[PDB]
């Protein structure tokens, strides 16, 4: 199924991180006291109202559809001097199937070599998971590194995180630095349980020797 | 298998400990350089050779033989004054299982009142990722909390977590305080993907409504 076919690209795409020579560094935090908080003080730097908007139609969760929409979107961040964008994904009728936020503190490559990291890539489901997951990235936008988090379920998720990992891959240039990649889960919610469940699960397959 | 049975017995233990008031947070945590730094610095204040050692047979993987083997070590560490025990866990043939490092900073029952989280359950099957499991462990002990470090794998593994959860469950006394779960992996290793895999699984099917 669709779900089936995204897992296998966030596989291939871990596979191939590696290959070319970093370490994909996957991490799943809980909604908590603690990282709400965090997440609240690094969106009240740059309050989510502020941030510019714009809106890309992906008719199905492709992996290369989310790669060519995130290097449009931080080639509009290079014109327009903006410190992040917030991109609605809508299908082709026009439904949303997913946002990205997406946080530059420069040229990426050079955040890639100031911070030892290419991107941290946040992913969540519900709601509650997003807020943390917007947060944080601003977060790691403010410490210097760029970030980006993907709010979406099941195929739509999975595509979207594997785009960014081929993006990582590009911006990387074998120059080894690793990736994180950081799921953030409502304790409650199935739906984010399951999502951080497909990942490990597509992460374990990427490992197998 | 025995390794689908341990899982279900996480699931159960998952959803009982929710059932009675608590929230359960599951972390995962990659094995790098900010998180063996922090491990090691734990470990140096409490070296690892200095820790009191017993070993307990566990002839098959149950939560009712570890909830059971993890009291008897609380237990002992109140009976001696010592702030930590490492246990080892054998089979029927004397063959090494598991091993689990249990960390207190007093009473259980107070601990959980304090930093109001009952016990902290680090999980790991690589000797890299217990290094960090254990130094983690000991990092929480120092910040006043209850913690311990389960190395296995397999179905020890779970069996391992779900007679922890079982022990946080008892402590908790539905008092609400929340049990935090971290597993710890190192990046590249499959079988540290597997369980974490195996243990997101676990979650995302107690939270099924």
């Amino acid at each position: 199924g669709a779900e089936a076919a995204a897992a296998a690209a966030v596989t291939a795409e871990l596979r191939a991180f590696r290959a070319a020579g970093g370490t994909v560094e996957l991490e799943d935090l809980p909604v908590t006291p603690e990282t709400l908080a965090r997440a609240e003080a690094a969106l009240a730097r740059l309050p989510p109202e502020s941030v510019a908007v714009e809106t890309y139609t992906v008719p199905a969760p492709t992996p290369e559809a989310f790669l060519a929409a995130l290097e449009a979107a931080l080639a509009r961040l290079a014109a327009e001097g903006l410190p992040a964008i917030l991109l609605r994904v809508v299908d082709a009728d026009g439904n949303l199937v997913g946002s990205i936020l997406v946080a530059a503190a420069g040229p990426p490559a050079e955040s890639a070599a100031a911070t030892g990291r290419v991107l941290t890539i946040y992913v969540a489901s519900s709601p509650e998971g997003l807020k943390v997951a917007r947060g944080l990235a601003i977060e790691t936008r403010d410490a210097g590194g760029l970030a980006l988090a993907i709010g979406a379920s099941g195929a739509w998720a999975l595509a979207g995180l594997a785009g960014a990992l081929a993006l990582a891959r590009r911006l990387a240039e074998a120059h080894g630095a690793p990736v994180r990649v950081v799921t953030i889960g409502d304790p409650a919610n199935p739906t984010d349980a399951a999502l951080a469940a497909a990942i490990r699960a597509a992460y374990a397959a990427a490992l197998e020797h």
